[PDB]
């Protein structure tokens, strides 16, 4: 039903309160929505802002009953939730964004497959399940190459590079732990990804192109506008608005790209949620990807997504936040949110900092400048 | 000077939805929130960490608010004097009471407008009924007589056209201390809201356009439709009023702005004002967010307007039109409050309505025809 709209003053119920349920909750709160959230931890980011706390295991298919009912609209920030959960959802609770997205972006290989069904570039890949298919992938892709585990992978955890045959054993140990792809590396000029929304109506928005920075496989900087030409952003829009369509998006889609130095754009992966990519929406856009998503899955018009100021936007992880604390009072033209983790560990993300400048260049330097993430300037040497 | 950090707990007295946006911008720095309102379930409550509900007055409870926060700010005005002292001596209250004290009582605040050298329409206090007569001889028609004390949305006010007003006048005067002022003939309302942090750093936002309609708050407009020097002067008035004052915190500017090019300054609100919500949506940094790193002395955002905007106040009598027209609500920011009661001139809400053109933005608020009775108060 395309028509169906939740109104401010509903509860919108999420599953997962980490950061990006958070970021949700705020923005559905400022139009006047109560929240909901289930996590399996106390007192986390997003129940911190929430209206009712369900402190229950993500698979107890009777807190997320309860969820359900105490809800007039549910979705979810946690991208790992068993997906036959959602199915119950869907069939006796409303879930507009479906379970069927996420089980294609949750799976890599089923994930290519939905891409090339799209008619978009893909690094080239197979499957291995053992290591006679590793051989014979390697085989067929030779180097250099990347072996990723087909599921539960994020920060590049569950990765290794073969440059040369030098790297074989390390891909056999990952290979023999867990179902992965193998795919030909992908020489880029730069790294961009596109969030594209879409609403219950049909409804779609597309923000600005993000040039993004990763260093130890985790995402450093997004720096918007991406320094790329105007045809590269017109193709990773188009791309965009491609995917919306094939996969028949409700809600948001963050889509990962690699830009080659010949202008050519393949798809890396794909998450059905807010990203860490579009973070910077929150400063820098006329909506933020927040408020386009709450407005998606409610049925409301969506708002604009005009870049109003360049940005750059600089991840803080664990390791990170001694130093922000500490130069806090250096923090001229950059917006910090920081996401109410109680407990830091050196890679976890504990919040972001959006640095807005006329000049991308100078937004760039305060980053530096500041000597905050000297271990991710030091590594980019 | 000191510093109080993300993680901290910010302490709000009032629970209306100054402090729920409050809380708002600071929970999105990772700050914890601690709220004081006498009723339950508050706009700010349904935001906040801890809710304690009491009076305003009832100093224990003031006590145990400031107690369990590292800064205490305040959406309610009317703090009295010994809760004041309290919390400044014995809480961190970096706003003060000086300012707040001032703003309270009419003459007292002209008269702080131009001990520090900026113009007011003329004025004289009215005690007795003596000093009403005296006072309408001096400043003759038009003129207006206000209550020095708890005025607001208008009530508590006689407009003095001719002789034969001046009855109304002396029964205003005889039930309340006033203020008689000359009429300002203007073209239009206008109000800064202008920043300064613990450590003195200053903002100042934009000039905003304010059309009242039975004095509350209707739209505002930004930029304000005025010359670029009327505008520069409105600036240049506020932050002379911050420095002036030794505002720390948030401070409101309401002015007057005549055909002729001059500036009278109305009225001061040492808070978030109602005139200030544009910002959420059209600047840099919102009013919200900019109050916060005040009193915990962080830096200062940036007030830039970044697309020009026409903010429109949600009423009780607007919210049925306002839900029935959602569909509707392209290129339009709403913001919801929580409120549990609605009332029909109580605010529930507003919009924000942004575009390149502020006429067709305004456009689209008479389109949408949530507003007619708005529209037509004006029309006459
Ligand atoms: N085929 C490839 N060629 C070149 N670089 C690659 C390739 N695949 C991955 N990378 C690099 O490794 C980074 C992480 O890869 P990927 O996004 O697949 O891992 P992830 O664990 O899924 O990350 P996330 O935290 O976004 O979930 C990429 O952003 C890219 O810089
Ligand atoms: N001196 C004055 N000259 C002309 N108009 C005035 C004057 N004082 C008040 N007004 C009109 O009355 C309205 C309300 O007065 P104000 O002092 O703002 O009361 P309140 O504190 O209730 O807002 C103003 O918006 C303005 O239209
Ligand atoms: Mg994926
Ligand atoms: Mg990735
Ligand atoms: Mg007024």
């Amino acid at each position: 039903d395309m028509t169906r709209i939740i109104l401010p003053g509903k509860t919108i119920g999420i599953i997962g309160g980490g950061q990006l349920g958070r970021m949700m909750a705020l923005a559905a709160k400022e139009m006047g929505y109560k929240i909901a959230v289930l996590d399996p931890t106390k007192n986390s980011p997003c129940a911190q802002v929430a209206d009712i706390e369900i402190v229950a295991s993500y698979d107890d298919l009777k807190a997320i009953q309860h969820l359900a009912e105490i809800s007039d609209v549910v979705t979810y920030e946690f991208e790992n939730i068993d997906y036959r959960c959602l199915q119950w959802l869907e069939k006796h609770a409303y879930l507009p964004q479906g379970s069927q997205l996420l089980s294609k972006t949750q799976n890599r290989f089923t994930e290519k497959n939905a891409i090339e069904k799209a008619g978009l570039p893909v690094a080239t890949y197979r499957l291995v399940q053992n290591q006679e298919q590793l051989t014979e992938a390697i085989a067929e892709l030779s180097y250099p190459s990347v072996l990723k585990t087909t599921t539960g992978g994020y920060d590049g955890k569950g990765q290794v590079v073969l440059r040369s045959e030098a790297d074989v054993d390390e891909a056999r140990k990952l290979a023999n732990a867990a179902e992965c792809i193998l795919e030909k590396w992908v020489p880029f000029e730069k790294e961009v990804s596109v969030i594209v929304i879409r609403s219950v109506s049909g409804e779609t928005k597309v923000f600005p192109v993000a040039e993004n920075i990763h260093v130890n496989n985790i995402l450093h900087e997004s720096i918007v506008p991406a320094r790329i030409t105007e045809e590269l952003s017109q193709k990773a829009i188009a791309y965009a608005k491609v995917l919306a369509d094939e996969l028949e998006l409700v809600g948001t889609l963050a889509v990962e790209m690699f830009a080659t130095a010949d202008g050519e754009i393949y798809i890396n992966e794909l998450a059905p949620r807010p990203h860490n990519s579009g973070h910077y929406t929150q400063d820098a856009c006329e909506t933020s990807q927040f408020g386009q998503h709450i407005r998606a899955i409610c049925n409301l018009p969506l708002g604009e997504t005009n870049l109003l100021k360049p940005v750059v936007m600089v991840n803080i992880l664990g390791e990170h936040i001694e130093g922000v604390l500490r130069q806090v009072n250096r923090l001229t033209g950059c917006y910090l949110h920081l996401y109410g983790k109680e407990e830091a560990k050196a890679q976890r993300k504990m919040g972001h900092v959006n640095i807005l400048n006329d000049n991308i260049e100078v937004a760039l330097e305060k980053a530096k400048s500041l000597h905050i993430w000297d271990h991710q300037e030091q590594l980019l040497e």
